[PDB]
């Protein structure tokens, strides 16, 4: 269902169905079923409705309203600078420009843009893709997934169980007191670094099968390291405790000591 340039209403209905508005300033109801929408060029507003929905958005394009309804869905501004959103607070501008914004509602996962964006999750489960470029992802409460793709990201899945791909590149992962059990899952990188802002003293490193596991002593708080010892690519080249650094010799150690 395709728009023209005059501002159309478009609704689908039960089944799968791709919006697309067109040049003005369109209203799309997707209905029930699986809706892929896209605003194009105006001041869109943007209706998924029930149904795990997907959005097609322009960062630099502002004004739009774009509300996933009931379900998981997600909004994309992938098809130049990046983004920064927060599914919190409840918007999208362009990096570099706070002026151009989009507001999201009722929207769970997040896919950015080649550029550097600054993905912000909410307190429920959120998907947070930042692609290439060097991104910032945080998870906040809820169990998040992180993918920092290509690229020098930071990745932190804050509270809640997060799973966390720092991707290729050199990545940074962030852990601490409260932030629950976390797996981070490396694929490439000769520099990739955790920071854990517990006391060093509070840390149990441990070997479970091919995982490393790093506990916070007194706490529930466990960050583990997905096939650390299965291979190289697998594994983070420094470990911080708050002030204090230590290399993957040093960790060896810390392990072999227990
Ligand atoms: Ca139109
Ligand atoms: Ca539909
Ligand atoms: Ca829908
Ligand atoms: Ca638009
Ligand atoms: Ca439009
Ligand atoms: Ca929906
Ligand atoms: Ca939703
Ligand atoms: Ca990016
Ligand atoms: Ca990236
Ligand atoms: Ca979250
Ligand atoms: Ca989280
Ligand atoms: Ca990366
Ligand atoms: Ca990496
Ligand atoms: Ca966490
Ligand atoms: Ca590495």
């Amino acid at each position: 269902i395709t728009g023209d340039a005059q501002a159309n209403v478009l609704r689908g209905a039960g089944g799968a169905d791709v919006l697309a508005g067109g040049e003005g300033d369109d209203v799309l109801l997707g209905g029930d079923g699986d809706d892929q929408l896209s605003g194009d060029a105006g001041r869109d507003r943007l209706y998924g409705e029930a149904g795990d929905d997907w959005f097609f958005q322009d960062a630099a394009n502002a004004g739009n309203l774009l509300d996933g309804g009931d379900g998981r869905d997600t909004v994309d501004f992938s098809g130049a600078k990046g983004v920064f959103l927060s599914l919190g607070k409840g918007f999208a501008s362009l990096m570099d420009e706070p002026e151009t914004s989009n507001v999201l509602r009722n929207i769970e996962n997040a896919v950015g843009s080649a550029r550097d964006d600054v993905l912000i999750g909410d307190a429920g489960a959120n998907v947070l893709n930042g692609l290439a470029g060097n991104d910032v992802l945080s998870g906040g409460a809820g169990d998040d997934v992180l993918l920092g793709d290509e690229g020098s990201d930071l990745l932190s899945g804050d509270a809640g169980n997060d799973d966390l791909f720092g991707g290729q590149g050199d990545d940074t992962y962030l852990f601490g007191v409260g932030y629950g059990h976390d797996t981070i899952y490396e694929s490439g990188g000769g520099h990739d670094t955790i920071r854990i802002n517990a006391g060093a003293d509070q840390l149990w490193f441990a070997r479970q099968g091919n995982d490393l596991e790093i506990r916070i002593l007194g706490t529930d708080d466990a960050l583990t390291v997905h096939d650390w010892y299965r291979d190289a690519d697998h594994r983070v080249e420094i470990i911080h405790a708050a002030n204090q650094a230590v290399d993957q010799a040093g960790i060896e150690k810390l392990v072999e000591a227990m």
